């Protein structure tokens, strides 16, 4: 299948050179397989979600999507338009507020809730959780995250945006979960995405255009940006029957653009996420 005039990043992730303006990709889309986007909500109304968003878990007074953040990366997960995994079921976990902050024990909670969640679905090609979010370093939101993957959840966690080595940052330091910074259109380093040995990957992460709460769409940058298109990716291999959740952050580096990126510091590694897409 091809999606033309795509968004930049999606464009990306199915090429090995910058530029292009189609993106390439296998028409089963990630169905059959779950992406939990950990987030601020997400506007399950927009129709360009198709049926397929519902949240399943708030942890304040209205599960809205106030803020716009979750349903922007919900929508680079898995929007008809602006999603890397077309067919994905999408499920919204509100561990943010609407200003886009949140409590460590409330973002341990979500995570927690989604290791015992996902037994309450129907998820046969299998879960993926995204998690744009993160501050300083935290022994428990670490193990949290660790939790979450080891019970069978590919996680895929931000770098997050203080051009700084993200070894101080959770859960981004936590090493069994997929660590995520940003590039640009360029193929340069994101201005403000963290790095250092932590970092697994690198996704598409300045001036994305997804979805946007009220029904609209916007472009926004961020380590949050680059996140769920390795989430998305992700899903859309496992669907596949390429990778498990277990194993798709590796595979994932595996198959990845190497040496592409420039503006990467030393000991940070130099992959970008693509999916090797042969029509």
């Amino acid at each position: 299948a091809a999606q033309t005039n795509a968004p930049w990043g999606l464009a990306r992730i199915s090429s090995t050179s910058p530029g292009t303006s189609t993106y390439y990709y296998d028409e089963s889309a990630g169905q059959g397989s779950c992406v939990y986007v950990i987030d601020t909500g997400i506007e399950a109304s927009h129709p360009e979600f198709e049926g397929r968003a519902q949240m399943v878990k708030t942890y304040y007074y209205s599960s809205r999507d106030g803020n716009g953040h979750g349903t922007h990366c919900a929508g680079t997960v898995g929007s008809r338009t602006y999603g890397v995994a077309k067919k994905t079921q999408l499920f919204g976990v509100k561990v943010l507020d609407d200003n886009g902050s949140g409590q460590y024990s409330t973002i341990i909670a979500g995570m927690d809730f989604v290791a015992s969640d996902k037994n309450n679905r129907n998820c046969p090609k299998g879960v993926v959780a995204s998690l744009s979010l993160g501050g300083g370093y935290s022994s428990s939101v670490n193990s949290a995250a660790a939790r979450l993957q080891s019970s069978g959840v590919m996680v895929a966690v931000a770098a997050g945006n203080n051009n700084a080595d993200a070894r101080n940052y959770s859960p981004a330091s936590e090493p069994s979960v997929c660590t995520v910074g940003a590039s640009d259109r360029y193929d340069r380093r994101s201005s403000f995405s963290n790095y250092g040995s932590v970092l697994d990957i690198f996704g598409p992460g300045t001036d994305i255009l997804s979805t946007w709460i009220g029904g609209s769409t916007r472009s926004i940058s961020g380590t949050s940006m680059a996140t769920p298109h390795v989430a998305g990716l992700a899903a859309y291999l496992m669907t596949l029957g390429k990778t498990t959740a277990a194993s798709a952050c590796r595979y994932i580096a595996d198959t990845a653009n190497k040496g592409d990126l420039s503006n990467i510091p030393f000991g940070t590694v130099n992959l970008l996420a693509y999916n090797n897409y042969q029509a």
